């Protein structure tokens, strides 16, 4: 699939940089014809077939194809796609309130503040999983706020760079996500489905409630080893005032066997969440 090959600079003006990654950079931008503001994600293309630098066109097209399907208040929307010899440029909805993660370091949240964020995450994931889309990269870095100055900010899931359609219940494709947040099946290179997202939600919930990462080791290999062994516990120093029901929610997500892990529908019906 080909994208618009006019120079993006003829239709947009770029501004502040919002984020920078392995093969991508995101810049605030403004469409000249409407004055509306967006985030322009510049993705570096592979220059040769056998190269390790840049993103393969297959991977870019998958990300674009998933973004084109989604429209939900808790997920970023795709406006336009451009490309040139060096980059594909996604013009994405502007989410300017900062990471949940950057917001995290400002406080540990109360259970109400955590569930208010968490319910929005679950609603967005429920939408994705209803469409058989696994995100595969859920972490605080990929959860951003529309406005960070209100008491209950609205969040949006960003960065569909690892997302896959799961039309056969599982995919076998290798997901190099962030060790602290990936499920054991990712660590062990096993078939992957929607269940991997539910584990990541469990990790996110643990961090929201405590300010601590449940599997984080001193090195990436230690973290991965801890994940595969389900080597975590609720430290009393961090969880002494957290409800047992919140702990129960997490415990039913941080489950090695994906088949026994809570699904997105289970998580919305769990007594900690269900109104
Ligand atoms: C390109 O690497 C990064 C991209 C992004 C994308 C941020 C972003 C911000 C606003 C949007 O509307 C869309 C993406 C974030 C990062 O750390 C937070 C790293």
């Amino acid at each position: 699939t080909v994208f618009r090959q006019e120079n993006v600079d003829d239709y947009y003006d770029t501004g502040e940089e919002l984020g920078s990654g392995q093969f991508a950079v995101v810049k605030k931008c403004r469409e000249k014809s409407t004055g509306l503001q967006y985030a322009a994600k510049f993705i570096k293309k592979r220059r040769t077939k056998s190269s390790r630098r840049g993103v393969s066109r297959e991977d870019i097209e998958r990300e674009v194809s998933i973004l084109k399907e989604i429209q939900h208040p808790n997920v970023i929307t795709l406006h336009e796609v451009y490309e040139n010899k060096t980059d594909v440029i996604l013009i994405l909805e502007l989410v300017a309130g900062g990471e949940l993660f950057d917001f995290l370091a400002e406080k540990s949240l109360t259970e109400e503040e955590a569930t208010e964020f968490l319910k929005q995450i679950l609603n967005g994931v429920y939408y994705l999983h209803s469409l058989q889309i696994a995100h595969f990269d859920l972490k605080p870095e990929n959860i951003m706020l529309l406005d960070r100055n209100v008491p209950k900010p609205r969040i949006k899931i960003i960065d569909f760079g690892l997302a896959h359609k799961i039309d056969f219940g599982n995919e076998f494709k290798n997901i190099f996500g962030t060790p602290e947040f990936v499920a054991p099946e990712i660590v062990n290179y096993e078939p992957l489905g929607l269940e991997a997202d539910m584990w990541s939600i469990g990790v996110i919930t643990y961090i929201l409630l405590s300010g601590a990462s449940p599997f984080l080791g001193d090195t990436k290999q230690e973290t991965l080893a801890n994940v595969s062994a389900v080597n975590y516990e609720f430290e009393d120093e961090y969880f002494s005032n957290t409800s047992a029901l919140a702990k129960d929610f997490i415990r039913r997500l941080l489950v090695k066997d994906p088949k026994k892990r809570m699904t997105i529908q289970d998580s919305l019906q769990h007594p900690w969440i269900k109104p």
